[PDB]
């Protein structure tokens, strides 16, 4: 198991979603929904070119597995997933989002519910959960698993546990208020509210 400390810009977006005192915490779903989303359609988009890039799985869904026994929400895709190193640099550094516009946006008077204009959206799930685990699988790499309860450091490790053919897994352990987010009313709004016109088949399972 390695552990990373998340570049400083990154742990700062973190407090400040962890910290900043915000109710309307049910965008997450959407965010995560969204990313999910852009990962179908990069699979999508490099099968054309290339049908083998299939051969580890041909649909392009999105899942969303509540567990009360556990605590956890869980939102899976078959989109492209990500490689080791997809995984520190996106997950652990600025990259490419835009963690930068989005804290001076909100000293300016933007709110929290646009992070995603930003490409930061992922780090929304840390409204609702102390602990995020992200199991990935991409055509070009080994399974990882990522996993953060924020403070400043992340782990990655491989992971040789049941294989996913493709695509992602990010496992929210939910806060103790936060259970809503398990209720199958409760999704549902939330799915009809926010990502009501996604391109991918969205299934909820039951208990
Ligand atoms: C391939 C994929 N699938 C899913 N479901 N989610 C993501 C990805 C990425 O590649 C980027 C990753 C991310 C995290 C944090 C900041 C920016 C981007 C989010």
């Amino acid at each position: 198991v390695e552990t990373f400390a998340f570049q400083a810009e990154i742990a700062q977006l973190m407090s400040l979603i962890i910290n900043t005192f915000y109710s309307n915490k049910e965008i997450f779903l959407r965010e995560l929904i969204s990313n999910s989303s852009d990962a179908l359609d990069k699979i999508r988009y490099e099968s054309l070119t290339d049908p083998s890039k299939l051969d580890s799985g041909k649909e392009l869904h999105i899942n969303l597995i509540p567990n009360k026994q556990d605590r956890t929400l869980t939102i899976v895709d078959t989109g492209i997933g990500m490689t080791k190193a997809d995984l520190i640099n996106n997950l652990g550094t600025i990259a490419k989002s835009g963690t930068k516009a989005f804290m001076e946006a909100l000293q300016a008077g933007a709110d929290i519910s646009m992070i995603g204009q930003f490409g930061v959206g992922f780090y929304s799930a840390y409204l609702v959960a102390e602990k995020v685990t992200v199991i990935t699988k991409h055509n070009d790499d080994e399974q990882y698993a990522w996993e953060s309860s924020a403070g400043g450091s992340f782990t990655v490790r491989t992971d040789t546990g049941e294989p996913m053919g493709r695509g992602t897994k990010v496992i929210l352990h939910l806060k103790e208020d936060q259970t809503e987010y398990l209720e199958e009313r409760r999704i549902k709004e939330i799915v009809k509210k926010h990502s009501q016109f996604i391109g991918y088949p969205i299934t909820l399972f039951v208990e």
